[PDB]
């Protein structure tokens, strides 16, 4: 490992992607490395959470394909909230098709994901055509992408050579790929962000293969940058205080690693 | 090697698989049309004209600019009229808890109109577990993606073997594979193969093509999935018939 740089300093690296630098600078300014996984089915609840929790988060992660009442105008309201509170919007679409198809899934259809999503993510299983296809729409739109190097779930096949393949692909598409979904630091290059889902304060899982680790384990011991938290926050009675708990945990773990 | 008709009757066969296998036998088609178009009107006109020639119509509804559930109602009507299955090529690849909602809910309500969906095995078996919580009650089936057609695909070796084990352990819901060749020896499982064209080639974004004769005849797969080879042709009906006769003959020759 080389000497660890603050988020603010990483935001200035020669090879940093513009989207990554925007993110890094608001993380430093706001003292948050928390990404909210806004896993709700109603546009109202999504906008209520984005508004109240916006001050506490660096990023709001969406699954637009589970919103019962999606319209583009809800994403307009979301963008306003993103601009007011200063967070990025990440559509967790986990693209996993051939380049020719992913291009259309990203740009078109009802969702027009590229129109409103600062970031998206993609699996590397199809080989590099998946990134090439996404790039063709993402680069003109000044967007970035995360590659899924590891998954949080039991029996995940994103291990060993697969994970190494994700890193190699990220390096080769640095004008579009800004980092990873992973459970650990997976690249030594500080220009890359590491975002980690499967995070809760308490040990446990769900009944469908999800596994949880703590913010201190993920950021502190495993070297990731940002925790992604859904149910840990969304299921809590006071979602604001839960968000603050996770923010303070992830931030302190980052400071101590720095540190 | 058993005929499609005989496989439809296998003791372990899923009811979706046997409905498919029966209509494949009856219609003499093992062609799945990959209806990769962005307009509902074009999708519907393709399904109607090409319906008699296909055993399955594969959609990407997330590419349809004018998706509505009424469009899917109109597609179901044609599916019943011409006798084909509807396959949403949604290539689910998230944790079990998420795919459940992506499959049942949101705008698309995929489970309400899709006979079949597919899923990547990368997340581990929870992806199947979550999908089957919605699909079993609705009497749907699922295909697991054991191999991909694209350049640099990581769905090889131990990955493919994992997909096969996962299928066999979820045989109540999983009916087969998306693969480039036969990956399983169990005749209850369907093999469907994308990356198929009559001519050698690929595209500019990593797609690779093999012929129906190579895929069905030499590699032991059951059904070809064909998109651009048909959709980009002037006369889509004659293109479909060319693909049908190729895939059908190749099957008969392997059966012989
Ligand atoms: C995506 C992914 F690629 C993983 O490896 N793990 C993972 O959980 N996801 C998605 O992240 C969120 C986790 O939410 P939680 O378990 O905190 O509620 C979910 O959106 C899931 O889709
Ligand atoms: C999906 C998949 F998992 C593969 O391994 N290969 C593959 O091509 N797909 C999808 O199949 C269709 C092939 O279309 P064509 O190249 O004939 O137009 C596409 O819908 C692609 O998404």
């Amino acid at each position: 490992a080389p000497k660890e740089l603050s988020f603010g300093a990483r935001a200035e690296l020669p090879r940093i992607h513009p989207v990554a630098s925007k993110l890094l600078r608001l993380m430093q300014k706001k003292e948050t490395n928390l990404c909210l996984s806004a896993d709700v089915s109603l546009a109202r609840e999504l906008l209520q959470l984005a508004d109240a929790l916006g001050p506490s988060i660096c990023m709001l992660k969406t699954h637009v394909d589970i919103l019962n009442d999606f319209t583009l105008d809800v994403m307009k309201e979301l963008i306003t909230l993103a601009k007011c509170h200063e967070f990025l919007i990440f559509e967790d679409r986990k693209f996993a098709d051939i380049g020719n198809t992913v291009k259309k899934q990203y740009e078109g259809g009802i969702f027009k994901i590229a129109s409103w999503a600062d970031l998206v993510n993609a699996h590397v299983v199809p080989g590099s055509g998946v990134v090439k296809g996404l790039q063709e729409v993402g680069l003109p739109l000044h967007r970035g992408c995360l590659l899924i190097a590891e998954m949080s779930s039991t029996g995940s096949l994103a291990t060993g050579d697969y994970t190494r393949a994700a890193v190699r692909m990220a390096e080769e598409h640095s004008e579009f790929v800004v980092g990873f979904i992973s459970g650990s630091r997976v690249s030594m290059k500080p220009e890359f962000l590491h975002l980690t889902p499967g995070v809760q304060l308490e040990a446990g899982g769900d009944n469908l293969g999800q596994q949880y680790n703590s913010p201190q384990e993920v950021i502190g011991k495993r070297g990731s940058d940002i925790i992604i938290v859904g149910r840990g926050i969304i299921s809590a009675a006071d979602r604001l205080e839960a968000a603050e708990m996770y923010r303070k945990a992830a931030w302190e773990a980052y400071l101590s690693r720095l540190g």
